[PDB]
DNA sequence: AGATACTCCGGAGTATCT
DNA sequence: TAGATACTCCGGAGTATC
């Protein structure tokens, strides 16, 4: 419904100053309206975070998951979906951060175990990759190294584009994709051909 | 210059890292060092001043290790790899001092701040860009005398320092890590970053 | 509509005048208009934001009352005395407001402020300086073309405005004032600032 | 010793003018003197005592240089002008002290000694504005001063003479003679007004 | 002598609530 | 939804100390 626009504003606000330095009537002003709407839809302020995680976490699936079925190597295919991952990062940025804003933060029972579910839907999103580099090393397209660290260091590095990439808000599909491609070419290819 | 100031900075750095700058109180930091709130305010006048003190120590403590390798013997990548391990070596050592120097930029325009604090905060937000610069400046000459691939400098340096610091989202603590046993792993992940993945 | 906010400003402006910014608490301002801390905080993000709201309004009124007197006829002197009476008139009727535009310059560097607050305050302070250089322009017109003695127009401006505002010291407000009584007193005050004493 | 206190009050008064009484902390004053709070409290039982100590000093400081001019020869205007300019240069060299004389009386906890001390200290200020109130009354009586309300002309005169701290900041390295030279220009406008006769 | 801390407590700011 | 209730926690004056 009309819930979509508060999250589009709450996501960036939650990314802007963090969850704490974000007050709730701060987001009441970024979508100029009643702050009762906020509670009539969301039973508490943490509901907003779970919702932005909710409509975010699965949002990433829809872009990158289709690239698992596409044929080819581990490299030929991991770069295919990791591009889509950081492609998605450059488009819905605010959501992308709220899928990791649990790092610096009592609760309710239903609200808490809500978060437990999405946390493993992130696990299984990450573990989708953890397979493909396990195959990637075995296949021979990927530099023979520890298969369980490289998963940790990919989604460490894939999500890390939020650190330096600010926004363009109008960058076409071409230029998000073509910077999504030379960012993973930097990570998958490393630097130094000899 | 830190006798008991050092152990205030040390204890608050962990707290800011495990429960955020928001949710750590001064009498939290007080308990962590065995005294009460009055001692901490005897050595710092605001709470944000504890933060800036960790921010300044955390960066003096990384340019002391890495900057020696700027003029290290060898190739641009050989210096670069030298640099980027020392960066991770102290990240893994002082993960507490690190989580505050890289996660403290939103304050810029959105928090009540005396000017002395505010312009001292952005004084380090440009101190870091010099640390970023001395990397960038060797990803350049890593290519001028051809030690690395011809990809554009800026993004390569921008992506890398982002990569170098992204080790805190998963790095555990191996209680009793020797000075080379972080080196056995720091050097592991820089070469996964410089070498990337995939043969010829 | 937004006339509850005016009550908060009216209450805050007075409470700031007497008690001062530090000793005025939100619950106090909440008491002056008979509500809780909440209603004060429903119309303002911070306490320094009600301070800027009094400043902004205060400068808005005094510029409205005084400005139509410089583009007016008469000499540079007769215009100067016309604005100067109007300025002290604003003093005598709304001095809870004038006292915050006339005090609060220290916040510049030693008080904690969001940069919207520090910048928004710096804006009004140059709204001040542009108001005050209306006076500078006219003393020069008065001095040069006949009206006023050939004195240092910079010091004359610095003095005059400081004398114009020094009325905050000895002035309090008779219960149920009348603006007819205050216009005569304001012109009495102005008579000695431009006329001085002596011969 | 006795010098050490004087630079507490010096630094205190200066801070009180720039931050105001409320916004200067005890550790603030400790810094401008380069010391610790346990010194200032060894030296002063409360922070308000700091305020009255400089109130009490800055008032005998201003009176010690202006009484010689109320008995000084000259008509009303002459000595009144001479009184005022002496009062002004006082504020131009001590305006940390000069400001503090009008920044006070039952608001916050005011241990009975110092409320009794304070509104007594206010009395010597009223008696101070009386020497003027007299000589302006003595000035309108002879003819050196024009025929105006002696009560109002007193209030508006020293109100004005104290309003110098609005624009005069400090120079800290100004000669006595360039201070006295500027103080007269100020009072030449306060007394002479602005506007000729022809 | 007077430097180090303790301790008491106001008072701004917040989430949430009927 | 407005304005309200209850509450966290920073900072400051003041005192107690080995």
């Amino acid at each position: 419904d009309v819930k979509g626009r508060i999250l589009d504003a709450a996501a960036d606000a939650f990314m802007l100053r963090g969850f704490a330095n974000t007050t709730i009537d701060d987001i009441a002003d970024d979508v100029g309206a009643t702050k009762g709407l906020i509670y009539y839809h969301f039973r508490s302020k943490f509901d907003i975070f779970l919702a932005v995680y909710e409509d975010g976490m699965r949002r990433v699936r829809e872009r990158v998951e289709p690239y698992v079925g596409a044929p080819g190597t581990g490299r030929q295919r991991l770069v295919a979906m990791s591009v889509a991952h950081v492609e998605n990062l450059m488009i819905d940025l605010g959501y992308h951060h709220v899928v990791h804003q649990g790092v610096r933060d009592a609760l309710k029972v239903r609200q808490r175990d809500a978060l437990a579910a999405l946390n493993e839907l992130r696990r299984d999103y990450e573990r989708m990759f953890h397979h493909v580099i396990t195959e990637g090393i075995a296949d021979g397209s990927l530099r023979n190294v520890d298969d369980a660290l490289a998963t940790r260091t990919l989604l460490s590095n894939l999500n890390a584009v939020d650190v330096w990439y600010r926004k363009i808000e109008g960058q076409t599909e071409k230029e998000v994709h073509d910077l999504a491609s030379q960012v993973v070419d930097l990570l998958i290819g490393g630097i130094g051909a000899t």
